[PDB]
């Protein structure tokens, strides 16, 4: 029995939660109740298997068990139409079907939260249904959320209420911690989405290179053979979570935290504080540990990778290992580069060897390979310098706008919401990274950017409207950022014709928060640009300035929110003029 296996290892608690997550991630539109029911039923069954390891179907794989349970509600096409088809299939096929139908952008109603008085009450009364609810809501809106990490967030969520509800000014103590968590959770989700994307679209060889480079930076002292071990495991971990096998992913992850902690001295010196805490925190901790100091005396790379004469020989023997080595060697001594830059130099090296080794004089051909690295390295360094300089002037909001304009001219087809979303993030890069010293800027900047571009990629893949977006997203995981930066303005885009419905002006905007105010104000700017790709900053600003006067006046006007109707049509007139 497998269900039993996972049960003993995780225990009632975490086993129950994980399965709730898994179900919510498969049937995102299904209600809380039903899920809870299925989870419980499923849990009961497990309990019997622990006792009798052959009872009913205790000999089954989680896929069959989990698959049949959901199918007791999925067959309801009226509710989950395209799902029924999935249940009429067999294993393992019946699952891929499920994995292929996850929505990255569910049509789920915003999730507003009641006053601090109702939450604490609901929390105190029933502490189990309050947290179960939490997981459900997150997991259904983030079908790729790193499950194990979700249990981590959960523990912190509970600690929030458990504390603030016995305070003096609940709202005061709560509100903060809850915002800080809604953010940290969004980032974590993105980070993990990229990981699943890599594995899913580019293969494990690709997820691997990424880990090798990433870990090697974190753990300079570790030895290539050690890292490889870590990389091999890590992959399986994520390979599982992304493929839907949460329980085993949850297990395996622990085993990896156990090990890394046993062999501390062989890996990093900054792991101490991580291994001394509870399991969940231990894991979260290790995953976010600062790089270790760089080993004192380190030979040069040129020695064994360009100057040696057995290069082409070693390359032909086990190119995989030789390149894996090159990457590990370049990374460890360069924590100032981004994972992608590294994988980039690596790919350059490989390509070189490939052509050189088949030449009349190898060592002569691949002799000046570090010359080629020079450009690839300075590029990001320069772009990062520019962009922070700008950001440092414009501030976050105006920086987002600049970026919003630019990307819209690049891929006008892309739906306004996505472009507004994506460009808003693309700007956080500035506030998040720019405040670091050169030595730490690039990894912060370029890898974060890799996440934000993955979003645009996935969101787009749902309904592909621009081939230029498609090319850049599918051509090379490592080269996405450069590919997008190459794009100028689409010269074949034919502007849209205005419409009353293109944008509505209900007065309901005067009630929204300050943020949702900028957001409509930005959703406009996008909209404008799609109509007049050919305007420059002068007319846009001017018009945008105006759009402001409109909301202030008409919102502060005593008339029954109709100036919105009249003045709404008034601006359209002014606008078209520019
Ligand atoms: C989103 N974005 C761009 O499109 C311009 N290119 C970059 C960039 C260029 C090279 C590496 C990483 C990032 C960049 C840099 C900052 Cl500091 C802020 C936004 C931004």
């Amino acid at each position: 029995s497998e269900v039993a296996h996972r049960f003993k290892d995780l225990g009632e608690e975490n086993f129950k939660a994980l399965v709730l997550i898994a179900f919510a991630q498969y049937l995102q539109q299904c209600p809380f109740e039903d899920h809870v029911k299925l989870v419980n039923e499923v849990t009961e069954f497990a309990k019997t298997c622990v006792a009798d390891e052959s009872a009913e179907n205790c000999d089954k794989s989680l896929h069959t068990l989990f698959g049949d349970k959901l199918c007791t509600v999925a067959t309801l096409r009226e509710t989950y139409g395209e799902m029924a088809d999935c249940c009429a299939k067999q294993e393992p096929e019946r699952n891929e079907c499920f994995l292929q139908h996850k929505d990255d952008n569910p049509n789920l109603p915003r999730l507003v939260r009641p006053e601090v008085d109702v939450m604490c009450t609901a929390f105190h009364d029933n502490e189990e249904t309050f947290l179960k609810k939490y997981l459900y809501e997150i997991a259904r809106r983030h079908p790729y959320f790193y499950a194990p990490e979700l249990l981590f967030f959960a523990k912190r969520y509970k600690a929030a209420f458990t504390e603030c509800c016995q305070a003096a000014d609940k709202a005061a103590c709560l509100l903060p911690k809850l915002d800080e968590l809604r953010d940290e959770g969004k980032a974590s989700s993105a980070k993990q989405r990229l990981k699943c994307a890599s594995l899913q679209k580019f293969g494990e060889r690709a997820f691997k290179a990424w880990a090798v480079a990433r870990l090697s930076q974190r753990f300079p002292k570790a030895e290539f053979a050690e890292v490889s071990k870590l990389v091999t495991d890590l992959t399986k971990v994520h390979t599982e979570c992304c493929h839907g096998d949460l329980l085993e992913c949850a297990d395996d992850r622990a085993d990896l935290a156990k090990y890394i902690c046993e062999n501390q001295d062989s890996i990093s010196s900054k792991l101490k504080e991580c291994c001394e805490k509870p399991l969940l925190e231990k894991s979260h901790c290790i995953a976010e540990v600062e790089n270790d100091e760089m080993p004192a005396d380190l030979p040069s790379l040129a020695a064994d990778f360009v100057e040696s004469k057995d290069v082409c020989k070693n390359y032909a023997e086990a190119k995989d290992v030789f390149l894996g080595m090159f990457l590990y060697e370049y990374a460890r001594r360069h924590p100032d580069y981004s994972v992608v830059l590294l994988l980039r130099l690596a790919k350059t090296y490989e390509t070189t060897l490939e052509k050189c080794c088949a030449a009349a004089d190898p060592h002569e051909c691949y002799a000046k390979v570090f010359d080629e690295f020079k450009p690839l390295v300075e590029e990001p360094q320069n772009l990062i310098k520019q962009n922070c300089e700008l950001f440092e002037q414009l501030g976050e909001y105006k920086f987002q706008n600049a970026l919003l304009v630019r990307y819209t001219k690049k891929v006008p087809q892309v739906s306004t919401p996505t472009l507004v979303e994506v460009s808003r993030n693309l700007g956080k890069v500035g506030s998040k990274c720019c405040k670091h010293p050169e030595a730490k800027r690039m990894p912060c900047a370029e890898d974060y950017l890799s996440v934000v571009l993955n979003q645009l990629c996935v969101l787009h893949e749902k309904t592909p409207v621009s081939d230029r977006v498609t090319k850049c997203c599918t051509e090379s995981l490592v080269n996405r950022r450069p590919c997008f930066s190459a794009l100028e303005v689409d010269e074949t885009y034919v502007p849209k014709e205005f419409n009353a419905e293109t944008f509505t002006f209900h007065a309901d905007i005067c009630t929204l928060s300050e943020k949702e105010r900028q957001i409509k104000k930005q959703t406009a700017l996008v909209e404008l640009v799609k109509h007049k790709p050919k305007a420059t900053k002068e007319q846009l600003k001017a018009v945008m300035d105006d759009f402001a006067a409109f909301v202030e006046k008409c919102c502060k006007a005593d008339d029954k929110e109709t100036c919105f109707a009249e003045e709404g049509k008034k601006l359209v007139a002014a606008s078209q003029a520019a």
